[PDB]
């Protein structure tokens, strides 16, 4: 049994709710938010700039200090660091982003991170402004994550499409 409330099971794993991911987490407190990183942790804007600004900028003075360390991540990657007030742990994992033409294909790889965590609290990655089609972006987490992910999806119109689109 865990603390999450109110979603919709679409899978034996994949859980969804239409919910603000900052507001998920701090009510939940889970072991794992995943934050919709980009390969250089600037975390301006969508759930980074979001999950960062709740954290006020302690996220992104940790992820500069990760940087200025080992360089960027690869499309595809993710590294673990704190989860600040809002979890235990933060997994920043970068889905690829159609506005700078990265392969969508990489978006499989990005959802094997969260493989690595038995529960995870996570947005649809490559959603949003990395302009993917988040229909396409669901199917490819059910397909691909086996640990039990708990999806907060920010817009009310999007969350009834999924529901109502997924086979
Ligand atoms: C799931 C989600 N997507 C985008 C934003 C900004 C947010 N707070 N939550």
């Amino acid at each position: 049994v865990n603390s999450f409330s109110g979603y919709l099971k679409l899978t034996d794993n994949v859980y969804i709710k239409n919910a603000d991911i900052v507001e998920e987490a701090k009510k939940v407190k889970p072991t794992v938010v995943v934050n919709a990183a980009n390969v250089y942790l600037k975390h301006g804007g969508g759930v980074a700039g979001a999950l960062n600004k709740a954290t006020n900028n302690a996220m992104q003075v940790e992820s500069d200090d990760y940087i200025a360390t080992n360089g960027p991540l690869k499309v595809g990657g993710s590294c673990v660091l704190s989860g600040h007030n809002l979890a235990k742990h933060c997994l920043h994992v970068v889905g690829p982003n159609v506005n700078k033409g990265e392969d969508i294909q990489l978006l499989k790889s990005a959802y094997e991170n969260f493989n690595q965590h038995e529960v995870l609290l996570a947005p649809l990655l490559s959603a949003g402004i990395f302009g993917a089609d988040p229909i396409h972006s669901l199917r490819v987490c059910v397909d691909t994550v086996r640990t039990n992910v708990y999806l907060a999806v920010f817009d009310k119109n999007l969350y009834d499409k999924l529901v109502s689109s997924f086979l």
